[PDB]
């Protein structure tokens, strides 16, 4: 029930987006940002974080894409992309 924020990301020519992602329908896991790598592109931004669930990208949604619908899809979105993410809080309850 975090806001959604809306970010603005530009690949560089030859590069991507400069993090990596994991999850996906396949197992019922939304997309999320496992590692946002240093001074590439989702770090210039300043407004990516590490566990943001990506829900869609340039009008493709992905809140039901499998892993690799996700990965295709960000990848083809072209050179700059708006992002909508919800940040995940995650808590541990020991049990």
């Amino acid at each position: 029930s975090m806001p959604v924020r809306r970010v603005r990301v530009v690949k560089q020519e030859a590069g991507g987006l400069g993090i990596s992602i994991k999850g996906g329908r396949e197992n019922r896991m939304p997309i999320l940002i496992s590692k946002i790598f240093p001074g590439l592109a989702a770090d210039q931004s300043r407004a990516l974080r590490l566990g943001d669930a990506i829900l869609s990208v340039n009008g493709t949604d992905l809140r039901q894409a499998t892993h690799d619908q996700a990965v295709q899809a960000l990848k083809r979105a072209g050179k700059e992309v708006l992002l909508e993410v919800k940040f995940i809080r995650e808590v541990n309850t020991v049990v």
